[PDB]
């Protein structure tokens, strides 16, 4: 069953062909041009509120890997910034490359990242995640930069589990993670209003795009890309290049929270 993927047979150019919102007036991901964004005063400060996260589940889900949270309560919340009321934390997970020079998602100013951090939140007056992906302002994504160089001391518990989520369909117990070891120092971002980057490409998402990428080592990534798209006892293909390339920008205005 030819199920979308990132290779040549089945990656992004392909995926229109299931999903025709792939072609949307609102897609994502995007080129941020930090000389076009325009700072925007009246944006608030992000509340990113996570003392409380309660991380469960590790899951190689064949097109990366998910950090899942217990989202039955307000636990791990983001507020504030562009956003109207309260997105709980779902679920954070990765997108990152063959090599250091690509696999971020979003660019800035075309510059390509090693990896892109994604920390996906649901809005709550849709009471759960699969009806807010069918609302314009359902979802709240993110998306934190990487890039190569020291390492990430928060990353390294998920690094360590990675081996025992090879292959698709595998999860582990992955219980007290702390995704505030995960963030920059700063909070300043860029916003626009987008898509899902994997299908089904819903228009379901506020993205915050931090400005402040993370350092992580080389270490750290190249056991990322050990990972398998793969289900175990299937011929090895690993798992790289698992980003979607930058979209048309169209009728959008990236706003910037800072000057
Ligand atoms: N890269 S992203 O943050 O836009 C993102 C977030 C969540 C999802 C997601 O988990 N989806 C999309 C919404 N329906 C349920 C599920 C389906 C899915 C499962 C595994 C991999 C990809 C999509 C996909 C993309
Ligand atoms: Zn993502």
């Amino acid at each position: 069953s030819h199920h979308w993927g990132y290779g040549k047979h089945n990656g992004p150019e392909h995926w229109h062909k299931d999903f025709p919102i792939a072609k949307g007036e609102r897609q994502s991901p995007v080129d941020i041009d930090t000389h076009t964004a325009k700072y925007d005063p009246s944006l608030k400060p992000l509340s990113v509120s996570y003392d409380q996260a309660t991380s469960l589940r590790i899951l190689n889900n064949g097109h990366a890997f998910n950090v899942e949270f217990d989202d039955s309560q307000d636990k791990a919340v983001l507020k504030g910034g562009p956003l109207d009321g309260t997105y709980r934390l779902i679920q954070f997970h990765f997108h990152w490359g063959s090599l250091d020079g690509q696999g971020s998602e979003h660019t800035v100013d075309k510059k390509k990242y090693a990896a892109e951090l994604h920390l996906v939140h649901w809005n709550t007056k849709y009471g759960d995640f699969g009806k807010a992906v069918q609302q314009p302002d359902g979802l709240a994504v993110l998306g934190i930069f990487l890039k190569v160089g020291s390492a990430k001391p928060g990353l390294q518990k998920v690094v360590d589990v990675l081996d025992s989520i090879k292959t698709k369909g595998k999860s582990a117990d992955f219980t007290n993670f702390d995704p505030r070891g995960l963030l920059p120092e700063s909070l300043d971002y860029w916003t626009y209003p987008g898509s899902l980057t994997t299908p089904p490409l819903l228009e379901c998402v506020t993205w915050i795009v931090l400005k402040e990428p993370i350092s992580v080592s080389s270490e750290q990534v190249l056991k990322f890309r050990k990972l398998n798209f793969n289900g175990e006892g299937e011929p090895e293909e690993l798992m790289v290049d698992n980003w979607r390339p930058a979209q048309p920008l169209k009728n959008r205005q990236i706003k910037a929270s800072f000057k």
